């Protein structure tokens, strides 16, 4: 009957999308979000990030993230949690900060484990990190990686498993869903996690892919095996193929087959647990305010109809 129904089937957990707080008012988009014949799982957009959960250090606001969740919760659907440490949407007094590691370290354990002990028992899965990397695989130069050094991803880890024992732990990334030097050392990521004895369950390959340009089905295949090779499980987190415009028919087609071939090399490796859409409908897509130029990513348009990539997504689920 639907994405979700067509991926379970398959063998994988859940079909699901992204959302935003702002989007909940609106009742025909709810409608579809909370059809559970498409979505199995949901993702805040925005309100678990750290300026949304720790506006002031050490004073915690939980109302927005909790929204999203209680939506889920009414339809049974499971949660994604996102995300613990990341450079990007920090509060004012974490990017201002006069830093040792000793002090940064302390805050960002202490925001890791108010977070996750909130949402105990909530997730399916927390990104604990996102885009640790540059493109080349060094390490993103954020204020975290600055002050503490490569040590911060796995005391990140091993904190939120302390707080919450049972969801799973991802590290998440984009442009790691080919094969190439970020995809290389976010398998390192991996490899360096365990080293230090700290839990990791899970790789979160983003896919904000382009249309035309998306990667090959069996190239996406083997990055995927790539990471279950070592022990991990891996799901596309934020799906979105984003379009140069305007939209044409023959551009719709093509991101047609771009979906599809995502979705059919997540059912080709055992231990691809699910895709998310970075939210569905082109109404509410983050690309273009970003990215200049590009938009219709997504496989409903802007007015809640199903464009071809829906087929597609079904047709790489085999449905
Ligand atoms: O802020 C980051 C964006 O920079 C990221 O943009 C990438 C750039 O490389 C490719 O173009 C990839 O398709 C885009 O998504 O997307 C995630 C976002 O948080
Ligand atoms: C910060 O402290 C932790 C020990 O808590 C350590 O693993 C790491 O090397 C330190 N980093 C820096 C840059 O001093």
């Amino acid at each position: 009957a639907g994405l979700n129904t067509a991926a379970k089937a398959k063998g994988l957990k859940y079909f699901g999308s992204a959302t935003d707080n702002p989007e909940l008012t609106d009742s025909a988009y709810v409608a579809q979000l909370s059809n559970t014949d498409d979505f199995g799982q949901i993702t805040p957009g925005n309100s678990m990030k750290w300026d949304a959960t720790e506006p002031s250090q050490n004073s915690f606001s939980f109302a927005n993230g909790d929204a999203v969740v209680n939506l889920a919760n009414k339809n049974g659907q499971l949660m994604r949690c996102h995300t613990l440490v990341w450079h990007s949407q920090l509060p004012n007094w974490v990017s201002s900060g006069s830093w040792t590691n000793a002090t940064l370290l302390a805050a960002m354990k202490n925001h890791i484990t108010n977070v996750v002990t909130h949402y105990k028992g909530k997730c399916y899965a927390w990104d604990v990190v996102n885009e640790a990397l540059n493109e080349d695989g060094t390490f993103r130069n954020s204020v975290f990686y600055q002050i503490i050094g490569p040590a911060y991803i796995p005391i990140a880890f091993a904190t939120a498993a302390a707080a919450d024992p049972d969801v799973k732990l991802y590290y998440n990334d984009y442009n790691i869903e080919y094969s190439g030097a970020k995809a290389t050392a976010a398998q390192n990521i991996v490899k360096m996690i365990k080293a230090y004895g700290a839990k990791i369950d899970g790789v979160g390959l983003q896919a904000h892919f382009i249309v035309g340009s998306t990667p090959s089905q069996s190239d996406l295949t083997t990055v995927l095996k790539g990471y279950t090779a070592l022990g991990v499980e891996v799901a596309y987190t934020e799906l979105d193929i984003r379009m140069q415009l305007p939209s044409t028919a023959a551009k719709l087609a093509q991101q047609s087959t771009d979906f599809q071939g995502v979705a059919a090399a997540c059912v080709s490796t055992t231990g691809c647990v699910g895709v998310t859409i970075w939210d569905w409908t082109d109404k509410y897509s983050w690309v273009p305010s970003v990215f200049q130029g590009y938009g219709a990513p997504l496989p409903w348009d802007e007015n809640y109809v199903k464009k071809p990539a829906y087929d597609g997504l079904m047709a790489g689920l085999g449905a």
